[PDB]
């Protein structure tokens, strides 16, 4: 583990969000996984402020974007000008947990 | 980091049984506390098997009183009352599988 | 944590499969676990040869095979004389990221 960074983020709806941006070496491969939490419902997109550093962390994948399921539904979580997108396929009554990463060489 | 990690098997009457692992990891101001949950076995109903104390004192400390987690084939509910471990699910899963529920807090 | 392997597999239509074995000792318990990753889209099945730590890993499943849950579909993964099979339910226009796991005492 070479890298943690864990904060909370808030829409003016009210809606929080909770991510975890975990870094990881393994010999020749790096993963990188993003983790995110919200107890809340959601019905269109969640737009919020972030760190530079999470910013940072979630520009480096190779889409431009993570792909991440949740129990009830699936979502796009990407960054544009330090403002955090997460796009969702359907209305989520509950967010829940998830998490999407990948793997490099 | 890790500051936890419990695992226990549990069983029902049919014979139906899960593993499961908590976990708690701390990451400066923030907790994180993951259930992962695995059966080989299909289920048709809820599972209910006792718990151990360590476990349902785990269990109880999520701020919605229970975890929703995604198996490959369904959505489950786990939650524990009494020490009674309980798992709802969506629809019928012929097969288990794996899956993890977790939340972060500050 | 007493393992981690990481391999990139290739099949004949372009798809790079990217997988992470791992295996933890928790007390009485193990947990191995799956991580497998790739950005193509799929629509048969994915069938590379693995390395003999892969092969060794993933025939240790109780049932002998993976199911895993990506965003979009879920797949199985078995090993069959060194060579990796990724069966899917459906097409997936992209595989994303999934783990699959058990424990064992």
């Amino acid at each position: 583990t070479s890298l943690d960074i864990a904060e909370e983020l808030q829409n003016d709806k009210g809606v929080s969000f909770a991510f975890q941006a975990r870094e990881e070496e393994l010999g020749a491969f790096t993963k990188r996984t993003l983790f995110a939490y919200s107890g809340d419902g959601l019905t269109g997109p969640f737009k919020a402020p972030a760190s530079a550093e999470l910013s940072s962390f979630l520009t480096a994948h190779p889409k431009g974007r993570w792909l991440i399921a949740f129990p009830l539904g699936t979502g796009i979580v990407s960054v544009d000008e330090g403002i955090l997108t997460l796009e969702i396929s359907r209305s989520l009554p509950e967010v829940g947990s998830g998490s999407s990463f990948y793997l490099t060489e």
